[PDB]
């Protein structure tokens, strides 16, 4: 337990990994600062040594490698396929509803984890709570998909705060917007894929 | 040498803290996902930052001369006679800015103020900022800026610096935020008007 003697917030709003002359350096967004050295992904517990690895953290999210179990979040599952797809959705998000529709034709190859987050506020919170508190989750999936979550029978003792953990977690780990799809190989789609089936195969 | 850049990746990092522990200074991202171990260099001032005072310095201070930025080359008007230069970024329609420039008049024996005009509030401020820049006779610029009469300053015959103000772009790039924005002689910044300008201006 080494103590931190001092901490200073630097005027850096962004960082690029830049490869040149057998080295990878870290250059700030307005180009004021360059850092020479080694970067370590504390969440996945590994050094990033190659540009493929830099590309990987920009492009992919590996929940298991980072020790994040999505089933512990406000999650409903659809399908029984051997490859797992993650989708962050708002209960009121129509594009999300459409995505969940396209996914029904894919349940033989994939198991979709729909992570419900009240990204759109107000009524979305009330809905996400109804999902989180529903007694019989076997009907949660259908209610989420039909925007009928409001009617779901609640557990007697279930009253979360307004700051939804799944939302906080998503915000924290860098999930932006809904729907947000993470393919089995970790590739992220910020929005609904043009064609879900093809996008999913790699 | 020189060598080409083979590859570039934008990393998911929105902020960086310098963190001192066990005799080294590490660079930790805003959500704690990444730590960079190694050496940071201020490319604008052309020096290594090796200590926490030096980290604090880039956090707290802006040193124009050291970064090769001559503020007199921006859209700038000067007031006063003092041996110490104070820099203030102002929008021509900014009431707080006007009040600051006003308080500054009582300090001209000790300081020379550089009022760098930026149309941060856009629209009508642009035309005013243009009018200053294109004023043929700059000896009346200070008074026009301070009396909010830049609209009437006679312009050079062929002068239209365009829709995007160079001073504004420069301020944005180097990270000057809001108006007024004060930089003391010792480089210390104030984002807003300091409570008392006179005392604040003295070295600290």
């Amino acid at each position: 337990a080494a103590k931190i003697e001092d901490i200073v917030e630097l005027p850096i709003k962004g960082v690029r990994a830049v490869q040149s002359d057998g080295q990878i350096m870290f250059l700030s967004e307005n180009g004021r600062f360059v850092i020479s050295g080694q970067i370590y992904d504390l969440w996945s517990k590994k050094p990033l040594n190659t540009m493929s690895q830099m590309r990987d953290v920009a492009e992919r999210i590996h929940f298991k490698s980072m020790g994040m179990d999505v089933d512990t979040l406000n999650t409903v599952s659809m399908g029984r396929g051997d490859k797992e797809v993650v989708v962050f959705v708002d209960p009121r998000c129509a594009v999300c509803h459409q995505l969940m529709g396209d996914a029904k034709s894919l349940v033989d190859d994939y198991t979709f984890k729909f992570i419900v987050i009240p990204a759109l506020g107000a009524e979305s919170n009330r809905l996400a709570k109804n999902l989180y508190c529903a007694k019989d989750k076997t009907h949660a999936l259908d209610a989420l998909m039909n925007n009928t979550l409001g009617s779901l029978p609640s557990k007697e003792t279930c009253d979360p705060g307004q700051y939804d953990q799944t939302l906080l977690t998503a915000h924290f780990i860098g999930i932006e917007g809904v729907p947000f799809v993470v393919a089995p190989d970790g590739r992220v789609s910020k929005g609904r894929p043009k064609n879900l089936k093809s996008w999913l195969e790699s």
